[PDB]
């Protein structure tokens, strides 16, 4: 018999995903937040998934589930909270459910960073898409290639009996939950780390980059030294983090000896260089050095679980912008 | 048969007496450490724990494990660890396995500070099993009035088809594991909560008397509303992590208008006093101050469970010291 989740905070692109994978994988899920508003309410209730509105402890009885599964919004305060940690129910964050449930069981591709996270993650998990590698992932926004933000993985084109290993995600630097100050991305053990960028920490605009670095730090002490982690190049910060230690072979991307971009064209494409050889040739009709330094983090990682340099390069051609 | 656990780091007495705990949950359990020696060497032997001698992978070829509860001394580089990390083995760390498979089951009372929380745990223990409430307990060393330094709760004087829901833990401040950077006690969601004294004396592990009190505000954020928070009320870096935020009663020891210890006898005897008033006189062979603060302690957090004021100081006179 499958288990009952109920999400305190299901709202924004997060726990929606969380609530889409679970469904997926068979749990019964249920949820509350604040009032929301199409186009995720209406999402949420076509997948047969009850939202409680408001905080109310009541909720407790119409919904005896098996575990309460924490968002970020929740807090100390908040009447259902109090009431969980008065009866001793049993709960868990967002994070730390998905890594026990899905993505313990998968090779991880983790996109952290402070800033793209969202793009590159759409981009990885089309080119092992277009790869034949059917990814599962969870995103922070529909990519435009797919119809959906969140899935489970699904059938190879080359094995259509067994289920594809690969899992893309967006690795938020945020923390976890109320009671569990770590960064989301500290629970996913990704085999495959992209460090997109470390640009300022967002909880304190005047601070030192200390303390989010050690975050990243503690990404690279669960990343296997039989993976890889594709590094940009171009930022003393993600430098300084490596610099703390670090296990696993470094790929960087924007420099010399690792991957490059070079210069666009009038139609907007532009030469992968490695190592300063050139390797492929991306013509697609996305602009701006930022998105050419995403491809290049995609690249490298797609290369770790086998997609060749060209596939790669093909796949981008076909990849699409999220439409306003 | 049930789960296999295997402990990478299981010399010491935490992880010896997680051992005790799981060996005695029904778990098969064994472990890996440096050479071992007299006593702990021979207490796992005569609870028949396999213990491999040192960090070799090759001991992943015996047998695979259920999961892999890393203690303390794991780290990267170490030969056991990188190997668990690059064939995916299921891993944990101590605190987090002890919580979800025990901890979490059970009323949990946890002593925290930096100093004293040894003795006074025990003295916590004692109280209880004196007032006869079988409690269970993992401390940091061999109470004397009880045979062992971790076991489950017991069955109780009054229900002796039932066991007792008590769980005394020392709450240690130092960190879960490699891969869990914050205090061993945030995984042990205690409902009463001991806070023995706060000073800088952890220099190293963090980096000052701030990053400490963070911890301890971190604790207090599992603290459900109906539990209760003892709190050393002599110390201002304790009140400095109150106001920080609390949810729950807090009693303070040490200060006239909270729980107070009066002058002491010619032989060690002394006044027990709450509000200014005399709750109760303690009759004991033990020495200085430090001890008869815990006493403030052990008695606020005993009555807590119930326990008279009365009977846990007729408790006291009946304890004995504890060993290593």
């Amino acid at each position: 018999a499958m288990k009952h989740i109920h999400i305190i905070g299901i709202g924004g692109t997060f726990m929606g995903g969380l609530a889409a994978i679970a469904k997926e994988a068979g749990f019964e899920v249920s949820g509350c937040d604040a009032k929301m508003y199409p186009p995720m309410s209406t999402q949420l209730e076509a997948l047969g998934i009850d939202v409680y509105e408001g905080f109310d402890a009541a909720q407790l009885d119409e919904f005896k589930a098996d575990v309460y599964v924490i968002g970020n919004v929740a807090k100390r305060g908040m009447d259902v909270v109090e009431a969980i940690l008065n009866l001793g129910l049993p709960y868990i964050s967002g994070p730390q459910w998905l890594s026990e449930n899905v993505l313990h069981h998968h090779w991880v591709l983790g996109v952290a960073g402070t800033h793209g996270k969202t793009t590159t993650a759409s981009m990885l998990a089309w080119v092992l898409e277009y790869a034949g590698l059917a990814p599962g992932f969870l995103i922070g926004g529909v990519p435009e290639n797919f119809g959906v933000s969140a899935r489970l993985p699904q059938t190879p084109r080359q094995d259509p009996n067994s289920q594809s290993p690969f899992f893309v995600i967006e690795a938020d630097e945020y923390d976890t939950a109320f009671f569990d100050k770590r960064s989301k991305f500290v629970h996913y053990r990704p085999r495959t780390a992209v460090l997109n960028n470390l640009e300022f920490d967002h909880a304190d605009i005047f601070a030192d980059l200390g303390a989010i670095q050690t975050q990243f730090h503690y990404l690279v002490r669960t990343v296997p030294s039989e993976g890889l982690i594709v590094c940009n190049g171009r930022q003393q910060s993600l430098q300084d983090t490596l610099d703390k230690g670090c296990w696993t072979p470094v790929e960087k991307f924007g420099t010399e000896h690792g991957w490059q971009a070079g210069e666009a064209n009038a139609d907007g494409s532009f030469d992968v260089l490695l190592d300063g050889k050139t390797a492929g040739r991306v013509k697609w009709d996305l602009m701006g050095r930022h998105n050419r330094m995403n491809a290049l983090a995609v690249i490298a990682a797609a290369r770790h679980v086998g997609v060749d340099i060209q596939t790669a390069c093909e796949a981008l051609g076909a990849f699409k912008n999220v439409k306003r």
